[PDB]
């Protein structure tokens, strides 16, 4: 296949999602960010879900 860069982020502690309508990121893994307008960013994770996380937990990558 193929491995490019997307516009990703990173997570920054474990964030368990409740249900898969939400969405799941773990420490130090990287997210899909795709709304950054409100509180709880709207991404979607290595398991191609998607929800919202809280910006606790999750940040934009510094790279």
């Amino acid at each position: 296949g193929s491995m490019a860069e997307e516009v990703v982020v990173v997570a920054k502690f474990d964030y368990v999602a409740q249900q898969e309508q939400e969405l799941d990121i773990k420490k130090n893994e990287r997210l899909w960010l795709l709304d950054d307008s409100k509180s709880w960013w709207r991404v979607r994770n290595s398991m191609n879900k998607t929800g919202f996380v809280p910006s606790n937990y999750v940040e934009r990558k510094n790279s």
